């Protein structure tokens, strides 16, 4: 994905809040 975050490869792209998304 590619919201409005950065994150760490080999993790994946979840749901953890309403409006906005997280990584697992």
């Amino acid at each position: 994905c590619g919201g409005g975050f950065s994150c760490h490869d080999g993790e994946t792209c979840c749901p953890t809040s309403q409006t906005t998304w997280g990584c697992c």
